[PDB]
């Protein structure tokens, strides 16, 4: 697993989701960013490389992907209900966390 790979992968999928056409395509794209965000959880970013083992940064780090993983769970549900549209609208939330974390964390 590599975080730089995870990051390109989340963006590849986020692009597909915004552009998506079918429920199944949004859904699978969300699954792929879910797998990459999961691997992101145990990758080592250079930006939070050297934080302490017992600190308010290692937990808060993964929370960036954790928000995403939870919103993905809902967005899976929605896409499966045939809400292609609400699954794309949820991409604004994952994307808001992309940038919100990225304003300090990347
Ligand atoms: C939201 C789902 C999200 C997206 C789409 C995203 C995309 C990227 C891209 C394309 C990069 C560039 C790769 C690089 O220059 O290193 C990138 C880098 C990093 N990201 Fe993210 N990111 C998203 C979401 C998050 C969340 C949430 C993060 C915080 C937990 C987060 C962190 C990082 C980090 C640390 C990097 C830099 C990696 C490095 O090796 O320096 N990203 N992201």
């Amino acid at each position: 697993a590599d975080l730089e790979d995870n990051m390109e992968t989340l963006n590849d999928n986020l692009k597909v989701i915004e552009k998506a056409d079918n429920a199944a395509q949004v859904k699978d794209a969300l699954t792929k960013m879910r797998a990459a965000a999961l691997d992101a959880q145990k990758a080592t970013p250079p930006k939070l490389e050297d934080k302490s083992p017992d600190s308010p940064e290692m937990k808060d780090f993964r929370h960036g992907f954790d928000i995403l993983v939870g919103q993905i769970d809902d967005a899976l549900k929605l896409a499966n209900e045939g809400k292609v549209k609400e699954a794309q609208a949820a991409a604004e939330q994952l994307k808001t966390t992309c940038n919100a974390y990225h304003q300090k964390y990347r």
